[PDB]
């Protein structure tokens, strides 16, 4: 009886979710036209509603009431320096993972614009007014005039001009909001009250996505069977998802055991081996763990003889960094965009490049700590690109072992960030 | 000198309104074509235009500040019993209005859809986005693609899509208001200060209608003539008024001696009769006060002795349920809405049916107390369907007797719902 | 090094703007077609953005923050009289200033309406509902229906309709910004706490637009080059901005030396000239400060012994005059607005001359004190007609002599005022 209020979420969502399975695996079509298919997977779509309700009032919010509490009025001369590493080295991981994604291509298997629409994000990067920046943005198309095909331009202008499509420009809000969050706290606590404020509205407005999730169970086997019944295959979907699986893996692991011991290793002039033998039991417990907010204790209890380390830095910085920095999380989500994006056929658009990228590195600051925390980045991601989200929950029945992969090595990102920033330490 | 300032207002309508029907029945047009009359009702539409000014912001602000006193911690296990009861009577009042009304046919003297559209309703309970909702909404409409035509459904497909058509969809927000008013009240004292926040707006935003009704009486003199010069018929508008009195009067006292005494008798197992022969002079004095509220203390002072009531309830839910629980009110509503849809020939459409009828019951919490204080609530739900609100001086030219109707039944609902709840606690 | 730091951003401006000038002076086009014109002016299209970021947030709180304070309990009741007498000659200098402009003609060197848009104005007095005012508008328009010209009308039906039209606006919206201000401070201190929330965002909103500053000389000398490059001419440009300027310097002394002596006169009976006597000093320090509001307390220390004025008034309603009343500035929007309107010939249409006059009125309540301050008035303005703020800069190339002629007829005004009202206190 005890355990059945334990876990039992997750296991109704397994369970419902293998239980549309089996309703899909009814015999093999049974169906009518796309008139009776279409109203048979009516709660999907009421599903990605209730998720698209709650985009705007929490990108807006809880990044200014965390954008209120960063600088924290610079007391670590050195700890901006600190701040820049976990900037770069996300950056780093996203180009990696980005770039090994498009090199092995999962998901492949089954009008045009120049090389001057950069400065249309730059455009999109300052909307005209707030109010329109919430449902439609600008973009360049080229036309043609024929003014000067009369003398020598003929057949040719490409002449650019911009108009209005829908679809609104997260990328237009969050500058904003961030320098709305720093202004606010600037000009001193006169206006403190308003912080009060919106760091209030976050606490109200998350905890209704729980009662979401109370309904997510129900939701889930309507719409992965309606999308099993009409493909009849099945080797291609495990195919390309166990494919994005290993990918996933190997690029984590490749981040985690070279990008960042190349730099211990520049500035510690030492044997990096001799760091991590004395911490074998800690790093397998956080494996075992699930979730490296638990285990914190066990790193400083570790390091704090095994390694030399200082006494008040191994106390000070690391309750915070445990929380902003996300390391394999930055991963999943763009190795999961880069997924969607070559299942539906899109297009590269290295413009698009940079602004899943720069998304992906800004929304490093939200949900963290909670496992599978990153959905919502990923559908604030989607969103920034207006692709349907409708294939959503195939990323998350697998979660509980990228979860595993993701923890240790973000938990061992800002661990050897704070050896190395002791090392920095011991050098005055 | 003293009596000037008492009740001039009503004074100042009142001849506005006759002198505004002198001035329509000079001789018969005197008119030249629609340019000059179009021009000659100015003042009408800016009245209009100042009625719709504020229909956003009260209903935003009020409603949830309403939600957020409500569910006083379940201090009453019995008590969500009253409030079910409350809705359920409404409910049933609404129901048998609408169905009255549309039998008798008051006003009616002088491309399609299918029965499928109620998932549209259930598409508009829930908006995209909060800003998109506030001016145009979702509906469905059938096309024919050929692409089945081509095999074995030639000339029709009847294929769904949906598109987007003006109007803003306040069923589509209320939900979300009382979700928001629920959620900043249950975290706890925390995000209390928001509620002191919109339980000032309302009192910031209802005075300046106030200001409004000194305009009322020019306005109204100018458009009542405007309707008349052209019709040059008055048979017609008097004997539908009458039609539609006669309907409400009936409906409403059909409602009153009939709906809630079975119930009654159902739990109490007595004599009705004998519970209002000693309450005959308290029933006379709110027929003739017109206003419930004042008569507060005579409907507790008469049954304290009269019928074997408790102490507590008598003087505990009373004066909460005063100001909730309209009854008379709603058949108003109704029966106002349904005479302009029959004036205007509009539709039946069974599915506007439903939400005619769930927003006259929702809007039951608003305005109250004061005498035709549903006016407002008359005009949110006429906006609710986009029709013209031009018709509606009309309805208020003769409510000083349909104050009196509704008054006392409401009076007396809330009364007999008291008198059961002492029988159910006599059960123990 | 001390003076580096003094006063070096209006140095860097204009620094950039001569380079700009220079960098346009180059040999004469040296240019590709449009294809290489257009995107080397993209930082002047990006700080028009920058300006058209704030100009909602700004309008809709610092008025009603300024709305808030204004009517302190009417204390002075022979005070409201001075904002009578502020308002209308603001309103006098403003007609005779865009008369005297419209008569000279500056800048004019190198589908029709009806006179009965009035209306239009007031219909866009009151938008329908405040999220629609944010983007676009109401406009009439003729069509021919032919309906009459079956029998007498042939040819010609001048139908008038309206449609929606993008632009927002900003008279739309003032009243409204007004009517609340005064709407939650009537109502008590009970919605105090509003006041204190709005009277901190205009705080936390206007400190940014200093880090706008610090952007200005660099997009400048960008768009000023890309300006005279394709005109070719130099004559023009130069002799239309003498012409405003003489224009602009002669309106300001007719109004300063004529419009308010004669209203002394009328109700001192005395000698002007015995007035302005004693103060020839103060007047020459004001002049040379260039800032009214350095020199405030010399004009009390002037009159204090040479005019015969009172003790109480000298020191209680002039320093809220200084701020509130500004005279010369109106001016200066006024014959800036049509200059601009003058050099893209777009109409004459009184109707919009109503509608610019009545928002440079409404506006004399905003920026003061600081020199050049009413370029966000200009600014304003300019999008409450829709017209392209590109040529914004021509404007404070020459701000530094507008500001000494506008700042000494601005404080001999409110001066004379006060001086005039200390005259109606000596009549008792």
């Amino acid at each position: 009886a005890g355990f059945l209020r334990r876990q039992a979420l997750v296991l109704l969502t397994v369970s419902g979710v293998l239980a549309g399975a089996g309703l899909g695996a009814a015999l093999r079509g049974l169906s009518l036209s796309r008139t009776q298919v279409t109203y048979l997977a009516f709660p999907g779509e009421m599903l990605l509603r209730m998720l698209r309700m709650i985009i705007l009032p929490l990108v807006v919010c809880s990044l200014v009431s965390g954008a209120a509490s960063l600088d924290a009025s610079c007391l670590g001369r050195l700890g901006g320096i600190a701040v820049a590493y976990f900037g770069l080295t996300t950056l780093s991981a996203s180009a990696l993972a980005v770039a090994l994604a498009f090199i092995i291509k999962p998901g492949s298997g089954a009008p045009k614009e120049t090389v001057d629409s950069f400065l249309d994000l730059a455009r999109n990067l300052f909307p005209s007014n707030l109010v329109v920046a919430a449902f439609r943005t600008y973009a360049t198309d080229y036309k043609v005039v024929t003014q000067n095909s009369s003398s020598g331009n003929v057949t040719h202008e490409k002449i650019p001009i911009g108009t209005e499509i829908e679809g609104m420009n997260i990328l237009g809000l969050v500058l904003f909001a961030l320098v709305l969050g720093v202004a606010l706290k600037k000009l001193g606590s006169e206006g403190e009250d308003l912080i009060r404020f919106f760091n209030s509205l976050n606490e109200a407005t998350m905890v209704l996505v729980s009662w979401i999730m109370w309904y997510v169970p129900v939701g889930i086997m309507f719409l992965v069977g309606s999308k099993i019944v009409e493909m009849k295959d099945i080797i291609v979907l495990v195919t390309s998802l166990g494919k994005y699986i290993f990918a996933s893996i190997l690029g984590h692991v490749i981040h985690g055991g070279i990008v960042l011991p190349l730099i211990y290793f520049v500035f510690t002039r030492k044997n990096p081996f001799r760091f991590l033998l004395g911490l074998l039991a800690p790093f397998a417990t956080a494996f075992a763990t699930c979730s490296s907010s638990a285990t914190l204790p066990s790193m400083m209890k570790c390091i704090e003889e095994n390694n030399g380390v200082d006494k008040r830095i191994s106390r000070f910085i690391l309750p915070i960094g445990a929380t902003v920095n996300m390391d394999g999380a930055a991963i999943f989500q763009c190795v999961a965009a880069v997924f969607i994006a070559q299942l539906n056929n899109v297009e590269l658009n290295a413009g698009q490049i940079f602004t899943i990228l720069v998304t992906a590195t800004a929304s490093s600051v939200g949900a963290a700590g909670v496992p599978a925390g990153g959905v919502l980045t990923i559908a604030i991601i989607l969103e920034a690109i207006g692709l349907p989200t409708h294939d959503l929950p195939l990323i998350l029945a697998v979660d509980w072992i990228v979860d595993r992969t993701t923890t240790v090595v973000n938990v061992e990102g800002d661990a050897l960030g704070a050896g190395i920033l002791h090392h920095l330490n011991q050098k005055a």
